[PDB]
């Protein structure tokens, strides 16, 4: 049941480059556990450590992964990729990982949704024991065109305590997503 090593390469939070106005503010909409037991990296990093888990031999903790890697392939990038983290506790037998779509990278926001449904899963709370995953858009109409970002996010991790902490921030104000 294990998670394979998480390697970091020191890749800032976009997969892919980004400008450096962008990679800040997705940093700002990325979570950190604030644990020393929870490593975390990011961007190409990210995704790296989500194809290997989603690879794993034990099928349980690859299907935690699943998901994950599936919507990797609908970055659409000219352009940009998707704001990218994950965490693997150190006994390497917890973990997950988030993705952060900045609306304003994304030229075909109907194709984006769509590529995400067909990869993504249906909203999982999850157990103790037990994969979770949830998927969040905010603000609710982000006017990008009145220079109002808005984030398309989607996590996935192997027990609830890994998506409950970003979950409660997003259940305030956000809105589920995709439909």
């Amino acid at each position: 049941g294990a998670l394979p090593p998480m390697t970091s390469s020191g890749s800032g939070p976009v997969i892919g480059d980004g400008d450096a106005a962008l990679r800040q503010r997705i940093s700002q909409q990325l979570f950190s556990f604030g644990d020393p037991t929870v490593q975390e990296v990011d961007g190409s990093d990210a995704a790296q450590f989500i194809t290997a888990a989603a690879a794993v031999a034990d099928r349980d903790v690859a299907s935690v992964f699943l998901p994950l890697q599936r919507v990797l392939g609908c970055q659409q990038n000219s352009g940009a990729g998707f704001g990218a983290r994950a965490y693997r506790r150190t006994d390497g037998q917890w973990g997950g990982a988030m993705l952060v779509v900045a609306k304003s990278t994304v030229s075909d926001v109907d194709a984006l949704k769509a590529c995400v449904k067909s990869g993504w899963r249906k909203a999982t709370a999850g157990t103790p024991t037990s994969m979770c995953n949830n998927g969040w858009t905010y603000p609710p109409f982000a006017d990008t065109r009145r220079g109002e970002e808005g984030y398309f996010v989607l996590l996935a991790g192997t027990a609830s305590d890994f998506c409950s902490a970003p979950n409660a921030n997003y259940r305030t104000t956000a809105s589920s997503w995709p439909g």
